[PDB]
């Protein structure tokens, strides 16, 4: 990465802002810009890449193999129990929540047994969270 | 990375900023720039590069093999009782979450058992976060 | 890294700012900038790199063989009870939270079990916090 920038409101290379209320009165501008932007980004030479895989099994014998890979995501239980009893009363439920395993962003790469590999990996992310807004 | 930048509200690279109630009254603004930027990033220059991987086995006798990646994510209960018994009365539940196991950003890479690898990896994450605004 | 930069609200390579409420008279600006960067950033010159990987098994005996990557996240409970009991009364509850395992950023990598790696690896993180907001 090179540039990676948060702005919030108001990204500007050049501002003449003004706000609300004003006497903007006998003003005179000069403005040169000479902008020059040069870029070499990601190169690669390479005269030779070798990647080798070899497996050889001779005269052998393999019993009970158990291979898994990630993500062994197993045997999990989930109780919300809600129960509610009531009786000649005065209910007032604004803002609640009940969230149980809620995905956002979920990003995961390559999530394998055997990898052979040769390059770039990236990832941006920018957002603005908010969960719960109630007035 | 090169240039990772937080603002909250405003960037400028030139900013004549002017407010509210303001008299701006007899101004004479010069202005110039000569701006350059040279970017040479990431290079590689490789005559020969060998990654090499052998299993070889000979006349050998296997029994019980167990291989688990990683997340192993196993035999996890949640219980989250909510038993509420109620007679005449005045219930104001205003903002109340129940929030279980949220993702929010989940990032991850590779995540394997066996890995060669030969390059770049790069993340980059930018939010604001705000869980809970309630009036 | 170079730069990493906090900036709350305002970043600004040239700011002329007023604030509100201001007689802005009379003012003659000048200003010159001959900005001029150059990088040179994440350079290799390799004539040969060499990973290399060998296993070999002969006529040998495995019994019983177990391997287990990261991250075993195994037998584990929560129970969290909510039991309320009523009668005749004024609940007020405005602002409250019940959060279990709540995710924000996970950023993880490369997390496994035999690994052989050449480069770079970069994470920035930049955001602002703000769990719960009650008025
Ligand atoms: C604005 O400039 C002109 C010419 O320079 C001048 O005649 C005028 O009086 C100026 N305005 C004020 C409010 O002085
Ligand atoms: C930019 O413009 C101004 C305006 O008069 C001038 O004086 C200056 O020489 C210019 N610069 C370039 C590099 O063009
Ligand atoms: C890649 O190409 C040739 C091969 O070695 C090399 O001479 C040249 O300088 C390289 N180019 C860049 C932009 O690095
Ligand atoms: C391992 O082998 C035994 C007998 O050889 C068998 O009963 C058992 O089921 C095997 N394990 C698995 C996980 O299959
Ligand atoms: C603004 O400038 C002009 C010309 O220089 C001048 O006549 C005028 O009086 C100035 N304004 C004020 C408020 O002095
Ligand atoms: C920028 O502009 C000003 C305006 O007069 C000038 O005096 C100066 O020589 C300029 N510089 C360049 C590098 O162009
Ligand atoms: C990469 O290419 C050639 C190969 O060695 C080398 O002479 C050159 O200087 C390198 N280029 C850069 C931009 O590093
Ligand atoms: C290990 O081997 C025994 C007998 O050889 C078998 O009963 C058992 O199930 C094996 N273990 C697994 C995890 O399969
Ligand atoms: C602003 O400048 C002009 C010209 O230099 C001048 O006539 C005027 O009186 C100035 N303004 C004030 C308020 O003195
Ligand atoms: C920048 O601009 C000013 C404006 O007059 C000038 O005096 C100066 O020589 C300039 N410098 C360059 C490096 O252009
Ligand atoms: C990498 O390329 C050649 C190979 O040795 C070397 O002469 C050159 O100076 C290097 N380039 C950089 C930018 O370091
Ligand atoms: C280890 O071996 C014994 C008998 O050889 C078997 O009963 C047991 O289950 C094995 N362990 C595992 C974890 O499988």
């Amino acid at each position: 990465s090179i540039d990676v920038k948060y702005i919030g409101v108001k990204s500007a290379y050049v501002s003449y802002d003004v706000q609300k209320r004003t006497i903007y009165l006998n003003i005179t501008n000069t403005l040169n810009i000479t902008n020059n932007n040069y870029y070499s980004v990601e190169v690669e030479n390479i005269t030779a890449q070798v990647q080798f895989s070899k497996t050889v099994i001779g005269k052998a014998r393999l019993n009970n193999i158990t291979i898994i890979g990630p993500l062994d995501m197993k045997q999990i239980d989930y109780t919300v129990p809600t129960v509610i009893a009531e009786e000649m009363s005065y209910m007032y439920d604004f803002c609640t929540l009940i969230s149980i395993k809620v995905h956002n962003i979920v990003l995961m790469m390559q999530v394998t047994v055997t990898t052979t590999y040769f390059g770039h990996s990236e990832q941006i992310s920018q957002e603005r969270y908010q969960y719960v807004d109630c007035g």
